[PDB]
């Protein structure tokens, strides 16, 4: 209740982007800012007490390699605000732009989402969602990991509407749908493997299974346990080193991966 | 799409009926009684009215008498759907709390039009997600309205995360399932698991397969025939289940005896 901007400080911009749970506008707040906007018309005080606890999960991170949380509201609607980044996601660099990266660059990346990914970790966040949509390219040099994934628990956003709305129909539940209620399948060890993703496109400069048109196999196959990515794809530069520490992140095995500690001495190590 | 949309000011809501941070339900005169379910929603984003415009989309596929009808929508004041107004109260108020003791050959009628409008929405592939005697209005006290349905990171995810997105539970069975539990509450009168009173009990070992709806509770006149038909929709394994073709073509021999 100490980060709650006092409403008409904010004057909010131009739309850039929407989603099944409202708006992100740029904004003006002492200057630059992001404005993530629940167009929730009246939310319910569980709806209310499940975006406190995202708050509460945002407050905590302070990381140059995190999108910076700066504050949120509630008075008209659900709002989180967050910092302004200039530039592109990772996604629109790697995959929808002329100009492409340099090794060195493309491994100064890499470096800096390990850098706040071992920071969300050293902190028991989870991001569920690492990809490289999701990392802005502030000023087109620093990482800027945003977006974080629905967590699925109760106590969350997701969650809670998850909770809410089949609350009350247990009793007819099928026991296959009841088993489905509770899941969570996110860990440490899925974040990391996300980042074997991030770390092949970095190095390839392609989307994996780019071969693949059909969700439906590769939901198959991935999840069956004999798709992964091509490694042949990566580029000429790229560090053998590089590459087998890419092998252990995407390894179908999840307690196999490396954690991020591990992960960034190796990288850091190898930007040499 | 465009020709069911009601215009700005046609509709007058009136007393407020159920909240929910999806939507709140009124009662509203538009010529004559009807529903309307507001979203909680200000200002659609283009994602949410496509989300919405294809739900609507289902709605508009059913025209049967024991499906609760679909009237029209609007997107001004705010996204709504409008439905026909059901007189009276749900099948669960009627069974959990008037004890109004419907004597079993309107037991058996309720439980027939409730496969009718079932077997209908099935034959038009559509899963209820939420079947449950709150979702299901006995309008005028006669006629059955179900309602109240339910409902580009794969290249990221881990194998385990993967298969999640390669689940869900909810099918045709499942649908069938909870019509059985319906059944066990026609025929007992009475919640499943009544004396336990524990969800996560009852999530944990329903989930697992070691607790069950006790027939035993099943009331004395009850046609055992349809007894066996709630014990074959209440299988733990959802292919060991029936089809709503069978299920109908079953409910509505039995009650030819009458
Ligand atoms: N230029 C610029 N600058 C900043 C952000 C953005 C965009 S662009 C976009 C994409 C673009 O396509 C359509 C909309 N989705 N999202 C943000 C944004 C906005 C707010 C929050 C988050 N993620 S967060 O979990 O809420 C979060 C909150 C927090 F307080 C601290 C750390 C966090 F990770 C965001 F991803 N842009
Ligand atoms: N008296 C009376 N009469 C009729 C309905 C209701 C109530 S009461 C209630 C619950 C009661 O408990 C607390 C308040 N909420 N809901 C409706 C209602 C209202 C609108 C839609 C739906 N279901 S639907 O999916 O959107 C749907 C839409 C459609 F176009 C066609 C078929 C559909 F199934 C509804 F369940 N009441």
């Amino acid at each position: 209740d100490d980060w709650e901007i006092p409403d008409g400080q904010i004057t909010v911009g131009q739309r850039i982007g929407s989603g099944s749970f409202g708006t992100v506008y740029k904004g003006k707040w002492h200057g630059d800012v992001a404005v993530k906007m629940l167009n929730v018309t009246a939310p319910t005080p569980q709806q209310l007490q499940a975006f406190k606890n995202e708050v509460g999960v945002l407050r905590k991170t302070r990381h140059v390699n995190i999108l910076l949380f700066m504050g949120y509201s509630t008075k008209p609607q659900l709002a989180i605000v967050t910092q302004w980044c200039e530039g592109s996601s990772l996604y629109h660099h790697l995959h929808a732009s002329e100009t492409k990266f340099e090794m060195k660059k493309l491994i100064d990346i890499a470096r800096q989402t390990a850098r706040g990914m071992d920071y969300l970790h050293a902190k028991s966040i989870i991001h569920r969602d690492l990809k490289s949509n999701n990392i802005f390219l502030h000023e087109d040099n620093t990482v800027k990991i945003g977006d974080f994934g629905l967590a699925t628990e109760k106590s969350r956003w997701s969650g809670s509407h998850q909770f809410e709305q089949l609350s009350g129909s247990i009793l007819w539940m099928a026991p296959e749908v009841i088993r489905m209620q509770d899941s969570n399948p996110y860990s440490f060890q899925s974040d990391v493997y996300a980042f074997g993703i991030v770390l092949y496109e970095l190095m390839t400069g392609q989307l994996p299974y780019s071969n693949i048109n059909n969700r439906d196999q590769i939901i198959e196959m991935v999840g069956r346990g004999s798709l992964s990515p091509d490694l042949s794809k990566v580029r000429s530069n790229c560090p053998k080193r590089m590459k087998r520490l890419m092998a252990e992140c995407l390894k179908k095995k999840r307690d196999e991966r490396p954690s991020f500690p591990r992960i960034l001495a190796e990288i850091e190590e190898l930007a040499r």
